[PDB]
């Protein structure tokens, strides 16, 4: 399958001439050859967007919006090319690419809803006979570098919010997920937006993506990824004064306190820690316990998770957990278990790995020091903590580098409201999962989870900005030179 | 005179022992002898901020303000002594500090206004029995760098402004003003503010400046600088993934049309672009001129800069312009005036200079090949020129990297706002000068004049982050284990 | 033509019907109910019912319907159309003009209701969180008038429904098979039982039932000052609250420095699109002494260009007829009164059926009819002025404060201007009657209360809950003896 | 003593030169005489407000909130004398006029704090080149109209917020206290506002007010009151279309569940339901208890009720409870305890009056046809309802015209907001007090309690209204004369 750039209107081949294989994570299937662009293809991109900027940013709010909803009409027409391809390419399950799916149809929509709404103020003006008023306004070609675990809605909450309010995209996926991208772009074609203001580069991060970090008329990068590479991409984006979004890691608390529902508990703790393999930015990646409960919820959420039935995606609709991305991954969560198995770590079950395939490992017994406890653990390797109070609870909670989201399970309204006031995180919720999101919220982590927020209005913030403008309607008599009546 | 640091609660003396002289930019005369402080007393002052913050960000924002409303009592009756040192420190009309001291009055009191006003929202939630709300979270220890020019003014917009809305200050005023810095530490310390609130470093930016930008321990700092110290800041900055506020250069444009008065063209053009030596960074740096009233605004401009009487700021209160900070601000002016005459440009007036003085160096004939049209230039010399057009008017005004301010001068409604929309500037001024500032606008720049805004709840914006925090009411079943129901 | 009810289209309790005839030629239209009490207390009480389960769905799920009923709309296009021009009068451009904004306001709608937020505050107490929320008032009122009956109902319709509340529509009896083509699209839309409701009556009979009933908690009228005073007080009963979109007497000035034929070209559309019938229409016509004569000439010159004929029978047609015969004796009225105070006849006024010529008035004083009252028909006079202070002693002359605007290319004199003119709406270069989806329209003085339009039309048919939660318990002042 | 109206920057007396005598809820001693205005007098205030208000208007905000800060610095050296005059003319406990006190100084504080920063909107124009913004504009001048219970307060509440944002005002004080409203306008003509900007009109509302809702010059008013006062002012306000704000009665239930600690519960109980002997309205005036504590909490709220000190406010600072404004409220409450007698209702402690004091009556055993449950009980009588669970919690809750305030005290987060959402109310509070009050919050009901918002931007909202406004900068083709 024959996969290009989208650049200027058109589908061509990089400047580079070399291509790449992209592998299917199932069992290493040919899915498509793809591009591996280079700096140049990146420039002509950005040119190419730089050059549409100026028609695009100046129509009015509801054309962008009509450009969005036909593109939303499109998109309803490719549903199935796009779960096809997210199972394929990004291993999901039918039911994690029909979510995904259906949240970025929720994503796109909410994009074109708010095009007409994001209002500037009126302000009081301390001076006489004067109109202070503050416009909203473009950054102007923006950058979108995006991940590999959620790659259409992570992508399109970027892209579409940031097309919704005059700015001009380059776009470069995730090198694991290439086509998910391609179909993006097929996507805007066939929606027919002005040439150059959507535009699709395929290729390597340190090449594609840093000359897109680095060029002078990339006013702004929005970008979802790990935290040492976001620590990168804003000391390269320092070079030229552009505004960053940083997305990055997460290593959630998802904290039982011990007057809930204990079954109740572990289902949802096994969803939340588990979904998508535990790839999953807001994942429950660190689960703490009250002690009073904590007997009978480990006993529940290791039955539950025994139950989870692991298997080739593309069977059924009924396949919990596919594979991990690549074999590279399987690997470091096999560093992880053995890491804690050294350390002197409970293992309660699983840990196994067949091919790109890999067991959920349970771990009881752990300290601070597990590397399952210091790093985000991208993948299915789950540590169980046991406290003796709320105030333990919290400081295991935010002993991390990490601050995204956050959960807390309880039916009593101090401890939800004190717990949630104490936990260091960008987002939090009180009983539900820790990756909860919705098309419009904002977004966004502290700490090393990352910069700025995303979502509706908020996605609206990161990509334009505040004007103050004035009129002065009487003139006035001016300090200098001191000689003039 | 003998000048301390302020770090929790208590003036103390430089860890290094080290003191560097201060002395006046009027005759070389001694100040006062000031600290010259090293990183040590960087970690001294952010620890202490750090260990005052929980118990600052966490009362009601009403003891915030009134803590702020008492920084009003003292900073009123300090006045004059703020004026003097402003004077006889910066170099500072009579008239300039007056300014400078009634916008720092009203800016402590725009900041203790709005404590308790910055809201977060409630917003509509896509899920059945969800609510879903944002709050405002303070971001903990902020970094105040500030510069040379109106060092009382730039400093407490940010500093009570961070204050107010919960977090901690580490303060590096410029090496050039530190006893305004400490003057300000005065008032802080006489309205009794908790110990650790507040905190004064007086040392060189490359170390002490450094330590702040680098340290883990600070959230945000918020810069105000030249563009190229801007570019280091936010660079270092990534290492922690703290965030930014960047108010930089600008070479605003101050552009003049047909139909003016055109004797009021000039007084306004005089007073905007020479007002405190043009040691402004709002300052009309490239005054932009119609043709049709060309030669009689360049006849008018250069009549009233011929009464511009320059001499010592101390001697009474009808001067017009005192010295320039220092030797090198004048030995820079020297090298414009050269590159410009070298460049074929004719100096209408101005360029002698004696001391730290300066007269105003006027050029015409001029082409975006001159230094003083390429580069910021922060002080008295000025570039006119001739325009045929809108257009050009324009097409000139956008020729720059900057994007700080502007403003257009004429009375005709529709061209007055296709200029407005057409200038790339943060901010905008229609017959007013280019350095309008209210204390609750959104002040700041784009391109290579900085990040983010500045001026009441813009402030908070900035020093604060933005919440999701949710309350699910209604269990829900999970996709897996899909084999249970 | 039939009431709709609970999800029915049903026959009027009273089983009296009243035959609806066209302006255009006097020919029948339809049969329509002629409602009473008991009609609007069955739809009062369907809403009320249909309520609780309407407000309590996520706003997604009322935005999906209002999406729905934005597709319906859509296949409908041409029949609305048909009816507004044969039932209403309107040509061809004015019924399109409609139906195009109608569209947009229902998306407008539908756009909006996600978006909807309250606010999270700072508390002056400790452990405190202090919060407010967005509720539906509940059962709402939309009472509405017969010039733009289908985008004025639409904007008051599809906006009171996303935001949570359930409907009583009561349209203008001069329009009801417009009102009844709405009550099919939103049955052909899928909405549930109840939660929007038709019924086709007599204003003071089933109008003053809705304004006056219990479980109606706000009415939101659009129609003429005097029925917005009745409204309101019998109103004040229940403490229900309402929106009043009344009448307008909109000026429009023209200072000097103005291309003077375009400042015309501008002037005409402005004052005589859908024959004056228009509460933002350009009623009264201010201008400069120095362009008073050529922008007269001109003015003149292309009213003089206006073709008034059946709005039938083609696409082009400038003007249709007036609603009915009393709007024509009262067009009467008003030229004959200015023509007895001394008024100068400056072109039109001739008159057949229901038809009307554009009638245009020079040298008029305060005390004309056409000066005093809302003139909504095509009876317009152009007043000289010798300068700014003066054209703004005349704008503000008047009971009304609807719209207004300017024409010039001063920047000061614009907006000083602006400043000036007591309006709940103004426009600088443009016609009176501006009008987007999500704009506050509304006004004041005479002209009413309140805005509509998206998030103010929320604003009008939601109130804030202002929601608290203590985190620490404290001790109380009394008694004192602990 | 003898007391003024403030018109025009002068204390004039009233036209009528007819005057009336103030005395005292406590013993009835005089206390001053002060005017009984006519429509002539309103009609003079409402014309100097009219006269003052383009100027007022005009300034920048920051002037008029310099002009409230000094009325702040005033207020703050009055301080004892406004708390004397609450208790001698209203018969407010020291407690309850310190804490009237310290609020209206956070009031007026508030009011100042927000004058420059009430903003306007920028949106998206659906046209190619078109400017479009939104303005607020200030409605011009203001009646504000009030109670007798929290007369300062109240007045001042209403008053600032309308002045910070540039209308004028016409104040008109409830004629059980009209000391306090001489004070007010005592406060602004020392703290120097151009004339007229403030007036007050001392008479009877009937004649007074009804001047001020009637007259063509006046653009809104404020009113605190009863709901059938709110409703005459409604409907002759729409005489001439201007706009109201209707804060009026209460009835606010207190929700107690079986999982609260039910000694702090009473307490709060007492404190909410009793404070200012029940003349608040948002005070806790229906109380409704889960039969899994509410035998334990009617003996324990019955323990607290017992305990309190009825006596002469004036005595000292321990005094719980005062009495009522007049003899006739003293009347009205000894109806509600007949009614709840006859009905069959058991009373578990009070009913002695003497004079204008009157000892907190407590009622179990009640049903929905009692009066003090159909009515607002704007007094010391108050009836405690047990329920089987959740639903009939709301159900007791909702079971009223009124909409006011209302509170549930419970440590369950899924109970306490399902039953918030549920309680129809305009406000709502989590274990706390039903009449939690900030300067800056919403604060206003529904139903019968009546229309609009007032604190902080809420009053402006009510006190201005909005104005679009827009610039076209392309000129463009007109569909008439379609010959063209
Ligand atoms: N906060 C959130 O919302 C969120 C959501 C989901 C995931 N995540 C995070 O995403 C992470 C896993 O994704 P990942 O493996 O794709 O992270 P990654 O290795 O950092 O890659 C992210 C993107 O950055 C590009 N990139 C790499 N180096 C670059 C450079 N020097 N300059 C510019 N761009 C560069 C990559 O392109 P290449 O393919 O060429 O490497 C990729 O498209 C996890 O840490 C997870 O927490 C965050
Ligand atoms: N956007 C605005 O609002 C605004 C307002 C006024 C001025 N400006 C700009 O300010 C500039 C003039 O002031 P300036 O010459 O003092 O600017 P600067 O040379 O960049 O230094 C300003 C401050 O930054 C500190 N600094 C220098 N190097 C640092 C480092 N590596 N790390 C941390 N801090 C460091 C300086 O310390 P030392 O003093 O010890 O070197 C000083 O406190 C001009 O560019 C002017 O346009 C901007």
């Amino acid at each position: 399958m024959k996969v290009a750039n989208y650049i200027n209107g058109e589908f061509k081949e990089p400047s580079t001439g070399a291509f790449q294989v992209k592998t299917s994570p199932v069992d290493g299937s040919k899915i498509a050859e793809v591009p591996r662009s280079g700096r140049e293809d990146a420039r002509e991109a950005i040119d190419s967007a730089f050059e549409a900027l100026k028609a695009w940013a100046n129509i009015p709010a509801i054309r962008r919006a009509e450009y969005l909803y036909k593109m939303l009409e499109v998109f309803r027409q490719m549903k199935e090319d796009f779960m096809k391809i997210l199972t394929v390419e990004g291993g999901g399950t039918y039911r994690k690419v029909w979510g995904e799916v259906v949240f970025t149809e929720r994503l796109i929509q909410n994009a074109a809803e708010l095009a007409r709404h994001y209002q500037g103020r009126v302000l009081q003006s301390d001076s006489e006979s004067t109109i202070s008023v503050v416009f909203k306004r473009s950054k102007g070609v923006v950058g979108v570098i995006t991940p590999w675990n959620y790659p259409l809605s992570i992508s399109m909450k970027k892209i579409a919010h940031t097309l919704a309010v005059g700015n001009t995209v380059v776009y470069k996926p995730a090198s694991d997920t290439p086509v998910t991208g391609w179909l993006i772009a097929q996507m805007v074609a066939k929606a027919g937006l002005p040439k150059g203001v959507f535009n699709l580069v395929i290729g390597p991060g340190p090449v594609v993506g840093e000359e897109i970090v680095t060029h002078k008329r990339v006013a702004h990068v929005t970008f979802t990824g790990e935290s040492s590479t976001g620590r990168e991409i804003a000391a390269k984006a320092a070079g030229t004064l552009k505004t960053v979004t940083l997305e990055l890691g997460g290593s959630d608390p998802l904290i039982i306190l011990d007057d809930v529902d204990v079954d109740y508990a572990a289902r949802l703790a096994v969803f939340a820690s588990l979904f998508h393999q535990g790839q999953i930015c807001t994942s429950a990646k660190r689960i703490i316990v009250h002690k009073a409960v904590a007997d009978k919820f480990i006993e529940r959420y290791v039955h539950y998770v025994k139950m989870l039935r692991i298997d080739d995606p593309r069977k059924d609709e009924k396949v919990d957990l596919g594979p991990l991305i690549n074999e590279r991954q399987v690997a470091l969560m096999k560093e992880f278990v053995d890491d804690a198995v050294s350390r002197g770590g409970r293992l309660l079950i699983g840990g196994r790995s067949w091919g790109n395939f890999f067991e959920p490992a349970i771990f009881v017994d752990v300290d601070r020091n597990f590397r399952i406890m210091r790093e985000e653990v991208f993948g299915p390797v789950r540590p169980i903590v046991v406290v003796e109070n709320d105030d333990q609870a919290v400081e295991v909670a935010n002993d991390t580098d990490y601050g995204l989201s956050g959960a807390v399970l309880t039916n009593n309204v101090n401890r939800a409201f004190r717990i949630a006031e104490a936990v260091e995180s960008g987002m939090f919720h009180i009983n539900d999962v820790t990756f909860l999101e919705e098309s419009h919220v904002p977004f966004g982590g502290i700490k090393a989870s990352g910069v700025g927020r995303e979502g509706g209005e908020w996605s609206f913030h990161e990509t334009t900005y505040d004007r103050w403008v004035t009129v002065t309607l009487r003139t006035r008599r001016f300090p200098i030179p001191s000689a003039l009546k």
